[PDB]
């Protein structure tokens, strides 16, 4: 079904947002692993598994609207050295794709494309619970310590 | 513990390469499934999910031997636009990705990273599995044609 | 609860087009399966269904909304006379319904029914699902040719 | 048991006859699985595992008749480089086979043999199936043509 | 996947061995069975299954790398008359086989053929296991003397 | 089998590496257990059952070859007397063993030891997943500080 | 809680005996797999483990008791090239160490140390247990001849 032409570069722009933190949550997922972060592993791969899920949604709505899915072009990533560098990053790429995802939203609906409003309203609803996760975890840094902090992590939680 | 220098960039490489496998997999694996080719969808997914497994076990590798791995840069896709012409786009990047498999594993024998080796002959073992996978439906295209081709992929095989 | 009139209105056409999508669907189904066309017979059955579970959902929100479900006015059926015809006639059918659609969930939001707007994305969602169905069908027969698409359907997908 | 030299002669004969269709059906079954006709695989290669029990029968009786079972000579494999080749050779072959066996059941016959006769009547019995199923499939291949007839190949049989 | 043609030559010089250890084995097994050594017959049996499976690898290997896998040429049994002899003549046999082996692991390395490589070293290691297996029944021979071990196959170990 | 001599001596050796790791494993399992640091205690020990099944491979390996294992030589123990330097005694016994372990493996393959090679290559897999795990632990020790790092090791992990 | 410091060196003295037969033991068990004389290496296997347990009490006792347990010095092994020879070295290191069990077993009463006394009660209780079997064997040796003792040994008991 011939879709919007500029839903379906909105849909390829948020692809790519998912594109970066899809690889982003997963390196810092590897980093705390290998840091003996356990928890931060678990959390942050499952992040990474999320991003997958919403990439593969826009995936496959652009292509049933007839579009072509873009791949190829990965935006940037900010790594960063020490948990709270990694964590702040994250917040702030969250946050950009948010403000893309509420521009797309307003779009949708102004061409009356309310399946793809629907699929983006859920997916801001999972990125509202990544940025809450991130903020909630950048404030306990700061509350308990970094040592403290670090010290919650190296077991997984049940 | 700090690894060879030119086995890490190799490790890198490789990596890179799978990165450009999984988007090109799951693009493909997309297409095939909106055009109702239920079963080129199921064995591409799963393709693509063989990659992301490589991509992690290069990432978790490069980050013991202390190096940074790179998912920033990623190589070129092509992504066609049928299905013989996607099946050999996939055959191409997986002899590419052979070929600089087979060099990163003779390098790094004689570094003596007979670890990374090991990973890498498993990995390889797998990619040719992926290889003979593509040659085989390549080849059964074009012996019964591509209408039976076709027809031969709408259900999934249990 | 005194719902907007005009509101009941568009429900009361959405109803209308559901009512003609139930026969439809039921008639070609039984056509196929008449023909031997197990596979068609199953999914057109089932499309059906969902028709009717949209139909029972607008009563009961017209009637919520203190209005009067029409169930005696019923608009034009195109029945066909090959798999392909009535393949499109379902197809042009789901079009038109998905536009009357679009114009009233633009306008329950306009009048703040939120509630039916939101009830109505979900039946938007499903005639997409529908569409999407018929469109690859119809693509099918044209890759995999008539004869071989035919011979696809004899046998019910598990 | 001291048996009959010429029994002993027969059931060598067999036995070797037996040897070559064991090597060109578990040849023929993985070309046929590296061709991805995984259908022809599980049929040959269980002709293949049939003819290893034949061969098992020879060798046992044999040996019980205090022969010296002969494994060494190994008659002429016709391996062929397409299907229908293929199983025109396994054709021809399993006829070969069945005259053999004829004339050592009648001669078994003459000198009382009457044990070594009735496994070799089970042993054509089978053959008789061997020869069945390829002058089917080889009909098969002539009434649906060749693209058909590898197309319901790629599945294998439940 | 065209391979290196000198690793087919090696592949096909390897499952010449195999083919003759099969048979070999399985004649001596069914000769141990013959005379009551039960246990004999059990274990070499066994060591034959292990052979058409390692010559079952090697046919798909040549296969996949595009090579004629040749199951025509048998060379030399050696039976034997007696178990110590048929016992030795099965070493003698893994001995030239693993030697053969050893020249091919080798080579294969030399061109990139890693993962045929990593088949042969997996079968070798098998073998290895064979060798040990026959050493250890050849000692013990002479260790409790013949009366002894053969009274020792008579039943099957569990 | 007769092995190669010098094969033996570097089995000999990397024996007796693990006979040390064995005892110094142990000991600081029980000095931890001791001092109720009940995680630290788990992992040591099972390290030290590592190391055990590490020097049994060693010893059937070499008997095999046809050697006399050493169990008499243990090289230098270096206990350490907190938990620091206990971890980091471990860890230049793990290294010192690692480079060992490379020496030999690029031997075994210069005599064509494919089978003695492949067993090393196991074991060195698992030595660098020891150094991994005390690398880890040493720089938690440093990152969340000692006071807490002790406060973690109370409880074992699940 | 500080112990008697000869109390303690008795301790690690008798740890030393059990560190020289945990050696033996385990050495004599897998000559005797390698030979084929299974059940004689399921035996001294598990006396390999009982003397593990053993060195394992001493270690927590000594620690408990605040000295230092000794795993740095070994005692001679006497390993032997047969059977009997290898078995009756066992035997004497045995009857040494029942001996000094015996002097510390008397000396930890004359202090009041009576848990290490109790302890080391049951260890030499083991320990009688152990010169039990050893000197059975080697009377069955004697008995029934070398050559039948052998052939009893070749099959793992249930
Ligand atoms: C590029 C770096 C990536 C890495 C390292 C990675 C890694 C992984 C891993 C380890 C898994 C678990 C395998 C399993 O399902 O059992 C997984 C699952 C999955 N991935 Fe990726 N992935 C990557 C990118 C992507 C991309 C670009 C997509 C496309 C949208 C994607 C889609 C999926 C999906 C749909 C799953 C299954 C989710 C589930 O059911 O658990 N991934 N990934
Ligand atoms: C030529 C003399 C041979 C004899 C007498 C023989 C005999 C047997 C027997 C009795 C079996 C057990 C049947 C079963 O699987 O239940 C067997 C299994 C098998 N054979 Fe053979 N065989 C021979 C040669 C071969 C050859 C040349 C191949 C080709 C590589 C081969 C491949 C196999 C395989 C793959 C199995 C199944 C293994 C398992 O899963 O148990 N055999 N054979
Ligand atoms: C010298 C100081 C040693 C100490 C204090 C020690 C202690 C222990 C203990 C407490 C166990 C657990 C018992 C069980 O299996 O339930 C064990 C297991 C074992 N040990 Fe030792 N050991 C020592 C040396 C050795 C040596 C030199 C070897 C020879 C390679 C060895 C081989 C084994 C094996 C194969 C196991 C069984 C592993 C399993 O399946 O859990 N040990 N050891
Ligand atoms: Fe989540
Ligand atoms: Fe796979
Ligand atoms: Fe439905
Ligand atoms: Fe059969
Ligand atoms: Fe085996
Ligand atoms: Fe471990
Ligand atoms: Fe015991
Ligand atoms: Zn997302
Ligand atoms: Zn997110
Ligand atoms: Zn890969
Ligand atoms: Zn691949
Ligand atoms: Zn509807
Ligand atoms: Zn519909
Ligand atoms: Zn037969
Ligand atoms: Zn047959
Ligand atoms: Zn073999
Ligand atoms: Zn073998
Ligand atoms: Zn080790
Ligand atoms: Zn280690
Ligand atoms: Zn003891
Ligand atoms: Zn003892």
């Amino acid at each position: 079904m011939k879709g919007d032409t500029k839903v379906i570069n909105y849909l390829n722009k948020l692809l790519g947002n998912e594109l970066v933190a899809i690889n982003q949550y997963f390196l810092h997922a590897r980093m705390f692993k290998n840091w003996g972060l356990k928890r931060l592993n678990d959390v942050e791969y499952h992040e990474s598994i999320d991003e997958m899920k919403h990439a593969d949604r826009y995936i496959e709505r652009i292509l049933f609207l007839e579009g072509l899915p873009n791949l190829q072009d990965l935006g940037k990533l900010n790594i960063g050295e020490d948990v709270e560098e990694m964590l702040r990053s994250d917040l702030a790429l969250e946050l950009d794709g948010a403000k893309n995802l509420r521009e797309a939203i307003g779009y949708a609906d102004s061409v009356h494309d309310y399946v793809s409003r629907d699929m983006m309203i859920e997916i801001l609803r999972d990125e509202e619970g990544h940025i809450d996760w991130l903020e909630t975890e950048l404030d306990l840094i700061q509350k308990m310590g970094l040592q403290n902090y670090l010290q919650a992590q190296i077991r997984e939680e049940g």
